[PDB]
């Protein structure tokens, strides 16, 4: 029944940043120590949980890295986000590219469908994040019809148990209806999942699903900072 | 009634912080900004419903001023004065302006904006424009009336979310300005989710950008969070 | 007479400008005097008619003011636009934001429908200008159905005789089919006109109608120059 | 004319639209004019790239100030002249690329006497409007007899505008569009009126995109343009 | 059949860059030599295969050149992409304009249809690259209908065996569904192929297909660097 897990309050934010060429320089040791200190402090304060930091190099123009963090209260994410930008050189030398905000809620029909991060699953080595906006008719549609469509949609993913879904309401937290995050040990599994999921009636009820942000989880800030353009 | 006939223009003036412009020495900037707002209050022409920290809501937006006046020129003067004579306005950029003009509802004359009713502003706010489908206003009137009544019924479980829907024709690119004010952000999220389950959603063309943020108590609160 | 007004050749341009923070400064008396002389000169030269200069402060991001000028030859506007930008402090410190160009022509079915500025009517204290693009099927539609639609469109505006219309062809003069300008003594009259005109069948034949620019006609240049950001 | 030779010849066409960088030109422009004029002299001398005209787009739209229309047998020759203009002239160094409209002349599908004014070797018009074009998805798979009829009525709608010379040119894979369009006339109002009239055609039911438009006046020499540009 | 060529794992990236005016200057010989040694190094490491470097001069605003490279693992592309931007002057004076990422997979119906780069075919002297997004209904269409539509699509290109196609899944690797590249000895044949391919029923099942990037494969880096704006 997952009643407790369906009832908890957790805001989730994908903070996507772009490197400013020429800003970081080549002596990045102090910049890495400071950034690491900032994340250390977040962990100990216990309010904002960093699920991952991601190297988005080569995914798209105008984005380079992403922080996925989660908190019981959105003002806690606000504070940390603002703190990153204001009180760390890394945040001072990066530009905000895109923010994907969401608030976990129970599914309408399948109460066993819960985000990977809510289930406490270890995060995947590879991720793709994107927003979603359903067709205008999607929610006023007869409920048994929508139920059947979502049942097919889930069935279409049967061969990809290794790809972990995170489908989270984003209404009023930006321009979208949902935040999506797919975690997997291998990028090719996410590509193949997305390709297979095109073969679903649910595709007839879609309005927007970009931008996509795809990248590799790093073990520590030093691994990301060293990759960035100077 | 007298409220349905009241004249108030309302403006959501959304601003973006220019990285590197504010610096780390903001004491004088705060005091000057507070004097601007204090001066507005005692002149008594423009009412500031709230100033809002939008940090983390979206790229390219950082804070919002919601102010109201009887005449649009009064808002024009305050907006220009803020950009012209306060450092905070000089080192900020205008991201988006949401303008509206209070008018009665086409059917429900009791439906009145929270700011017209003088209600205390909410800790959390979501602001956005709205554009109906092309066919919406030439629809049969009782059909539209019924659709809007069911729309409102779907919000019954959210009496703590206060709504403001105000005409915005010719005051920019939109038909309506919306503001929802609540004591907790999650109430606003859940209201929008629930309100998707309505026939009115078959008659929508545009509803973005959204701006969501926390009301602050004084300008110092906001200035001290900005990126700098 | 009416034939003379329908056959007149008049180009019209809405030149919308954006202030550049930091360029104008705080000592503006000479800036004002110089701009007043430029427009005074325009008046006396007798080629370009300045119908108004409008404070757009607060209408939209990225615009601050607008010049509405008219001439028999588009080259006369090009010269006045180029001379404004090149030879006045005000034009040097402004960016061009949008240009709305149009060429007066007779209406298709009602040759008594003429732009306010062609009638020679005094300009209104408040204005809204915007482009317009009709649906693809509008002009090839049965002429009698389009005629009836426009007749009803006109009737829906009956309650707003104090709001003066200007509807002018804009084909090939930018990205639009028509330029619109609505002039009124109070802004609320324009807002309520636009709202009422939604209740017309012509709304089913629209493709584009943004950006809108709305503001206050100044009595002299000083009113505008003194409000702009420094 | 030799319609067969005109239809089979290979010519690429590029509308290169530029915007002046504010504050970049300055008030001392003679050296820039002499250098730019020397550049166009060189192109004419080499005989590869043909400049049909340089156009002053003042007052047409924000973010565009002038346009070069040049034509060559080989696209690489346009690439070379375009790059050399930007790289080796101050004019090109202090301007920004706003928009590029590339095309390759081909015979028309039904009326092989319909040829671009530039292929016919006609004097270029004093006024020009250029724009891309993208047809509806269904346009090409349509019954050919139906498409033919629609295009015949389209051409008929322009019967009163023989002074406006058309250039309709394929643009597939040379940018984001299906056609490049250029209409050349002795006065601007003729183009405005032609476009208005052409809305009254069935072809309008098979359109997807037709912007941005770039409209302006042909200059006689580089000096006339450089001296109008915003400082 | 082509079992091995169809099961092969290859990521492909089109990395489109734009020149930063004023950055390169007129001193370029050492920049060329450093870039050449960067690509020589990639070759010797044997992980990332550069299929071509392309001069896009004159194709479109805000793009100037493209790298087409291929690797078994996407992280190897990320590393080369990041190393190009970080450790070569050429990378540092260029801006990322657009990235076009794809992952080779077997065709749905015709497993003899394989990308030209997967077939080991020599790259073409001229290229056009673009993304693709099909209509929402494409993949749920009856399979035999879609098969028929694609067979007629392939038939329409029968006169163009000289233009070699690369159609590659792009799901989750950006905002698109497919990456397309068409390589030929002559540019005019690519234009003619695209024209002809409009005459197919598949065209009724299309949503997005831009931006296009078209240009000439260079024989060496110096041919590219010396044409770029200074
Ligand atoms: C990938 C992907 C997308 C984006 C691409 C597209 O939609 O085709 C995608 C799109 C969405 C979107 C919006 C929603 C939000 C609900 C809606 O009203 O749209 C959304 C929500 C749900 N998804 Fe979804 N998805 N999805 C999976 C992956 C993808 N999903 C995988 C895998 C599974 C299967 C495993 C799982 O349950 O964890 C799965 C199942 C569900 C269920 C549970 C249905 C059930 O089985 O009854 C719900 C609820
Ligand atoms: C949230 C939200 C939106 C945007 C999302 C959506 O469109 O689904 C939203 C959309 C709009 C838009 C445009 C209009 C403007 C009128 C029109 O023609 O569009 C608009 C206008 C009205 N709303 Fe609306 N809304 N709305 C609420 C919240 C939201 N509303 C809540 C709560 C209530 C419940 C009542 C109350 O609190 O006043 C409510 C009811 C009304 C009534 C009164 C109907 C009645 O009860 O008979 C009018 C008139
Ligand atoms: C406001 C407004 C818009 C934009 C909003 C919308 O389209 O709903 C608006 C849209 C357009 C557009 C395009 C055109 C161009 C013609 C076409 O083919 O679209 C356009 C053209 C016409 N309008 Fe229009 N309008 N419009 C008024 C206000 C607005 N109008 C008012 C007031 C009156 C009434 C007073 C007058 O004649 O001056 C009025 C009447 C006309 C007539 C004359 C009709 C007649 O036979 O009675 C013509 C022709
Ligand atoms: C202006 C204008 C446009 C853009 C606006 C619009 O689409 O309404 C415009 C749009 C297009 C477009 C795409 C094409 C490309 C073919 C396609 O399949 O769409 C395109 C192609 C053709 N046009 Fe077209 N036009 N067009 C003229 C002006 C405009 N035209 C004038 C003038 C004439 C008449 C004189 C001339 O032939 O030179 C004329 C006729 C033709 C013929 C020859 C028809 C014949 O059989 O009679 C062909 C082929
Ligand atoms: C050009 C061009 C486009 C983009 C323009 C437009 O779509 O009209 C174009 C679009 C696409 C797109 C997406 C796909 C991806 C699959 C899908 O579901 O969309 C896509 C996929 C395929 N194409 Fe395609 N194309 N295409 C060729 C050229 C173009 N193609 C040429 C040449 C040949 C023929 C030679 C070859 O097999 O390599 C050819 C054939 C195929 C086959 C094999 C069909 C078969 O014969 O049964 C498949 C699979």
């Amino acid at each position: 029944n997952f009643e407790e897990l369906n009832s908890m309050q957790r805001y989730s934010q994908f903070a996507v940043f772009r490197a400013i060429p020429g800003a970081l320089g080549s002596d990045r040791a102090e910049i890495v120590a400071q950034a690491q200190s900032f994340f250390d402090g977040l962990e100990t304060a216990g309010k904002v949980e960093v699920r991952g930091i991601y190297d988005l190099a080569g995914c798209r123009a105008e984005a380079d890295f992403m922080i996925w963090w989660i908190a019981e209260e959105f003002e806690e994410i606000q504070a940390a986000f603002a703190r990153f930008r204001r009180e760390t050189v890394l945040g001072q030398v990066s530009e905000v590219a895109w923010l994907g905000n969401s608030l976990h809620r129970p599914a309408e029909f399948n109460r066993s469908h819960l985000p990977s991060f809510i289930m406490g699953e270890i995060p995947g080595d590879w991720i793709t994040v994107a927003p979603f906006v359903r067709s205008y008719d999607w929610y006023i549609m007869d409920p048994q019809k929508r139920r059947k469509i979502l049942a097919e949609h889930g069935q279409a993913a049967r061969d990809f148990p290794d790809v972990r879904a995170n489908t989270v309401p984003a209404f009023a937290l930006g321009d979208y209806e949902w935040m999506l995050a797919f975690e997997a040990p291998r990028l090719d599994r996410i590509v193949d999942l997305m390709h297979k999921m095109r073969y679903t009636e649910a595709r007839l009820h879609v309005r927007e699903e970009t931008p996509f942000f795809t990248g590799r989880r790093v073990s520590e800030v030093s691994e990301l900072v060293n990759v960035l353009p100077g």
